[PDB]
């Protein structure tokens, strides 16, 4: 249907007037990447913009910003027409003025702060119907053109004289503000937007088709995640972005109201928003109003949760609605709300990663001006547990640390301030380092699921067991073609066992990095404290959080501490078991081989373990991690100092010889002392940097075999037969 | 912006009429540490005080007491002007009288208990607009001067004959009492005041700037600690000291 029909999509780049396409559309287009284009759009309102080319788009799709996409009165997923035409020319007048409340409280000269610096060397097209936004000085400014050089197009040149009175504008009746949230105000969530985006999209954009079909569009959604994670943000974003009518319910709000006042208040919310459909209904803190465990005292609270049910279930299809609620943990809410015809969908919005945090940090760092020494790629690596709302108050508190010490000397106090200071005001790296050091980065910290940073090169030796792990994880994910042809079935779990400090934890994080699978780590002590006094109930959740993360490596680390809890050494009269070992391996038997979740245990004392976990179908492959030997003992040293400035004098072949029964962790203990003996001489020297050969000679003096000899023969005995361990 | 612009700060020393500065401001100043200075301040009300020098202040900052800082109608973090001038001279009359309820229940001779022992060998400047406080006898006494030797300055000498009827005064409509809590009535908390002090300060003193900016000033605070630790004290102190309107639940 011709290359006059294009679709809307949301840009990767942040720049104001551009559109990004691909070469197939270019081999359809045959026009430049420096050209101007005049686009046609809905409601007789159209606008002028330029194009470039790039791979991130598909064969056919169109990247835009909101500032473009709003004037065109279009939304993501609309048919647009680029109209590839070269009308190219300069314009003349281009008289602009600021917008109603967008300048409220800021005053003064706008030429050198705003406007001018935005146009320079990047002449930007303009039309009588372009509103645009300029970022700076802690503020988002909005503009409009009542007249310019006559239409359609005007293209600035590094001359053109712009003239502006200032003063507000009349607020446009229907024209949205750009300060309303949209898919660009959310970051780190990319994967769960597209999930929410598909699922809610077409029944909002295409109310008719469903009325034409017998398909039931899912209507109800539950968003998980700990507080401050952006649940309420993601909700309103979608409602704005999709065009829907967004009504909002607070839990406390309707539990604040008088008994019997809530019922009419909760009922009206649907009844009213029934009339305005298509409609979103968002319920903040569903936990407040529907808390069924031992639930509540007295009817009036037990009554309102049954009112909610008869609205969800007793929804007859009404006309058209979709309900969205939010809560901190999936639990604590009445189970009867998750049945079908009620909130059947679930979207778990976890904490962000560093790649997510940098995405967030840039969003709250946009509008403000920064010094050149800032990094923000390092910050994301120094903020560990942080949700989005922590990481926003880390930007706004760092920026108040800047404007206290800067303008206390200016000490100017009046009704409003103008932009020159703000423009010549910046935040430095010393502030971020300061606001990161307060207790504000105190933040919620719980089970994290991520792709690990460790690579294969980060571990030395072990080259064959590296080859065997990729057999057992890489391939069944890579080649589902095979394993049908030859039949059989992949084995699910693995068990590493060996001397302490020999590399088991690392080698589990390496394959996750290799297959880009998520990695969940559950350490024996942590697992056994949540059992607390005689109760846990959270184990089934780490298998859930593993299930919705697939492909996933699920790693049970230092699995020996649990068995020695029941008892170690001499031993009890009984075997080594707890009620938290049993509910693990009921749940292993639960997960299907069609799942690509993959389990790995590790133990430093194979002597003690429960045979139940070795049974075929639980942890079958047994892998014995030996101590390193000379040629590998170089690989270890060669590795962990890869970031250390070692001097040329050293012989790593020589270290590796004098050492024999050292663990890989104890080699790092030598390399550790050497480096800390270096810094003592340097610090002395303040009354030259480079690790020295003599240093390694002194460190090597105090080195310590971490594993005894007489216990090496014990690993060598279990290396042979640990299969025998079950049955007697 | 010239060495006529100084800022307010809270003194380390406890003595009544002094101001503490540093040498960089002195190499800006070039006047004595025994001199008298006449300071200018807000609301057309100003007062006379003397200076010394010390390290505890920064390069540029000014230590005061509340008894100075109130007459000037200023609060910590205001631009003040010291006006380094040597007008030095003695005065003559200096007639003082006690304040409305500040003497309630205490009576009798005030000469040998109050007043006199406070002036001795440490002649203290005085102006028609100085209210001062003397400590002793389980009580905090407050005074004022309706007239003295003509203005601006009067500087006592170890002679000058003060005369006082006694009797209350009319309670000044807006003039704060010195018995209200302030940062000097709290101790051992120095480190967590400065924390609370930064965090609440500018959005109270500068309501406008935030209305001019997109920054969100944190508004809500939780104070921990076991009972009797001074939580309620620290709260009202800040409210008084910062000027804010303090409601209590
Ligand atoms: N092959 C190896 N390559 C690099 N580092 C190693 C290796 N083996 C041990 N290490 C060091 O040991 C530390 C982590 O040891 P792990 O890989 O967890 O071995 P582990 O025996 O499972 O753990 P523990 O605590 O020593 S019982 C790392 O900081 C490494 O410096
Ligand atoms: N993914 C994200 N991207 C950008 N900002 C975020 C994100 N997650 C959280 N925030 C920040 O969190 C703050 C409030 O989050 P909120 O919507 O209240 O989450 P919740 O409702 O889950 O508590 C907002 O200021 C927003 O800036
Ligand atoms: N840091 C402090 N400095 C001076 N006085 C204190 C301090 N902490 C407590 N007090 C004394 O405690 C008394 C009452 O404390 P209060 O304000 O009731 O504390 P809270 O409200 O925490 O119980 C006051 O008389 C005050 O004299
Ligand atoms: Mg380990």
């Amino acid at each position: 249907n011709r290359p006059n029909r294009l679709i809307v999509d949301e840009a990767i780049n942040e720049d104001n007037s551009v559109v990004s396409l691909s070469q197939p559309k270019m081999d359809e287009l045959q026009l430049f990447r420096g050209d101007t284009v005049l686009l046609k759009g809905k409601k007789r309102r159209e606008a002028v913009c330029i194009v470039l080319s790039d791979d991130t788009c598909s064969d056919e799709k169109i990247r835009m910003n909101r500032v473009v996409r709003n004037n065109l009165r279009v939304r993501l997923g609309d048919v647009i027409s680029i109209q590839p035409c070269p009308d190219v020319k300069y314009g003349k007048r281009i008289h602009v003025l600021p917008i109603d409340d967008t300048v409220e409280g800021i005053t003064g000269n706008l030429f050198e702060v705003y406007l001018k610096p935005y146009f320079l060397e990047a002449y930007r097209p303009i039309r009588k119907g372009d509103i645009f936004l300029v970022r700076g000085g802690m503020r988002a400014v909005e503009f409009k053109v009542v007249e310019t050089d006559p239409s359609p197009y005007c293209i600035v040149a590094p001359d053109t004289v712009i003239h502006c009175e200032g003063e507000p504008i009349k607020r446009e009746d229907e024209e949205e503000s750009l300060n309303e949230v949209g898919y660009d105000d959310i970051g780190g969530c990319r994967k769960q937007l597209a999930q929410i985006k598909e699922m809610v999209e077409l029944p909002l954009r295409h109310p008719a088709l469903f009325k034409a079909i017998g398909v039931k569009p899912p209507r109800g959604i539950l968003l998980y995640g700990p507080p401050g994670t952006g649940k309420t943000l993601i909700a309103r974003a979608v409602a704005n972005e999709t065009g829907a009518f967004f009504f909002l319910i607070n839990g406390p709000e309707i539990m604040s109201k008088l008994a019997g006042e809530s019922e009419s208040n909760l009922r009206k919310a649907f009844e009213e928003a029934e009339k305005n459909a298509p409609a979103i209904i968002f319920i903040d803190e569903l936990d407040a109003i529907a808390p069924k465990r031992e639930k509540t005292h007295g009817e009036v609270e037990r009554r309102i949760v049954s009112q909610l049910l008869t609205l969800m279930d007793g929804l007859k299809q009404r006309a058209h609605v979709i309900v969205m609620a939010a809560t901190n943990r999936p639990n604590s809410i009445d189970p009867a709300l998750r049945r079908f015809g009620r909130f059947d969908r679930e979207v778990d919005i976890g904490i962000p990663d560093a790649t997510g945090r940098l995405e967030i940090l840039q969003i709250h760092t946009k509008n403000m001006k920064l010094a050149d020494d800032v990094d923000l790629e390092q910050v994301a690596n120094e903020t560990h547990g942080h949700v989005g709302a922590d990481l926003a108050a880390l930007c706004s508190e760092a920026a108040l640390q800047a404007i206290r010490k800067k303008m206390d000397l200016i000490d100017l106090e009046d009704e409003t301030i103008d932009a020159e200071v703000m423009n010549s005001l910046a935040v430095t790296m010393d502030d971020f380092r300061w606001a990161l050091s307060q207790s504000n980065p105190s933040a919620l910290r719980e089970t994290v699921v991520e792709v690990p940073q460790v690579t294969w090169e980060d571990i030395g030796g072990l080259e064959d067991v590296k080859r065997e792990l990729q057999e057992l994880v890489q391939y069944p994910v890579e080649h589902p073609d095979k394993f049908l042809k030859f039949g059989m079935t992949p084995s699910k779990g693995v068990l590493f066992y060996g001397p302490p400090g020999c590399g088991k934890t690392l080698l589990a994080k390496a394959i996750a990095n290799e297959c880009q699978a998520n990695f969940i780590s559950i350490k024996g002590p942590e697992l056994l404290t949540m059992w607390f006094g005689e109760s846990e109930a959270n184990v089934r959740e780490i298998f859930d959080k593993a299930r919705q993360a697939a492909p996933c490596v699920l790693f049970f680390d230092e699995l020996d501490s649990i068995a020695k809890a029941r008892g170690g050494n001499i031993g009890d009269g009984g075997g080594a078991a707890d009620r938290v070992i049993n509910q693990i391996l009921t749940e292993m038997d639960g997960m299907s081989t069609k799942k690509n979740v993959f389990i790995i245990g590790a133990t430093n004392r194979p002597d003690i373990i429960d045979p139940a976990i070795l049974r075929p179908g639980r942890l079958d492959q047994l892998i014995y991690i030996p101590l390193p030997d000379e040629k590998s003992r170089v690989a270890i040293l060669k590795a962990n100092l890869r970031k250390s400035p070692v001097a040329k004098d050293v012989d790593l072949e020589f270290l590796a010889k004098m050492t024999n029964g050292f663990s890989g962790a104890d080699l790092t203990e030598i390399c550790q002392r050497a480096c800390k003996l270096a810094i003592r001489e340097s610090i002395e020297s303040e009354i030259v940097p480079e690790i020295r050969r003599d240093h390694f000679e002194e460190a090597m003096r105090f080195a310590r075999r971490s594993v005894s000899d007489n216990d090496i023969r014990k690993y060598e005995m279990f290396a042979q037969t640990l299969q025998q361990s079950r049955g007697f």
